[PDB]
């Protein structure tokens, strides 16, 4: 069951961002940012991504440009950037 603060596809800043709960349904590979290749690119190594945010689960964490919410880890946004951190 996903959490009842999960970022839902409807949601105003999700559609703004281009936010996918699973990765491989989102144009992570049109888009292709740098870092790595847009095929392996989703939340988990995201240097927005964090492990911080309250109710984290193991498949669901925060994200900075989501506070209150929780994004999937296998999901992506067109927001995404390779995490150093
Ligand atoms: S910015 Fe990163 S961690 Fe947050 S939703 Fe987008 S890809 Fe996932």
């Amino acid at each position: 069951s996903a959490p009842a603060n999960a970022v839902a596809a409807d949601n105003a800043t999700a559609i703004a961002l281009k936010y996918n709960q699973d990765a491989t349904k989102s144009e992570r590979v049109a888009a292709a940012r740098p870092g790595l290749p847009p095929e392996e690119q989703h939340c988990a190594d995201c240097q927005f991504m964090q492990a911080d945010a309250a109710g984290a689960t193991d498949e669901w964490k925060g994200c900075q440009l989501f506070p209150g919410k929780l994004i999937n880890v296998n999901g992506w946004c067109a927001s995404w950037t390779l995490k150093a951190g």
